[PDB]
């Protein structure tokens, strides 16, 4: 009973579960100096070529400038993750209040990597 032009419901989108892991990665990244929670400072973390990850509210606004991120598309490298929880991402991030797009910078020669490149494939998957 469905063959209309729906929405897309903000997709991709990751369960509870999913969310509560990748949560995580976000609050581990503020314990390696590293850590980023803006919408037009996002902006230089993508330019500076080192986005490989970026979580982003379903409902956070402005909306306008979570869509000028991406250039082209993922084939472009562009990591990108709705979450149906703002409180989480305010604190994760290392704030006292809801943040609207955030993103964790990844270092070269590092042990988070080994930890950070096999949670990113799991962007991906949902990327394509």
């Amino acid at each position: 009973m469905t063959e209309a032009d729906v929405n897309p419901k903000a997709y991709p989108l990751a369960d509870a579960h999913l969310t509560k892991k990748l949560l995580d990665l976000v609050q581990q990244s503020c314990n390696y100096k590293q850590l980023r929670k803006g919408a037009n400072e996002a902006t230089k973390t993508l330019n500076r070529g080192i986005s490989e990850f970026i979580v982003m509210a379903a409902d956070a606004e402005p909306l306008e400038i979570i869509l000028h991120l991406p250039l082209l598309c993922e084939d472009k490298n562009v990591p990108y993750v709705f979450v149906r929880s703002k409180q989480a991402l305010g604190r994760a991030c290392g704030v006292s209040r809801p943040v609207i797009a955030c993103s964790v910078t990844i270092k070269e020669g590092s042990q988070l990597k080994q930890q950070i490149q096999s949670i990113q494939q799991s962007i991906e998957r949902l990327l394509v």
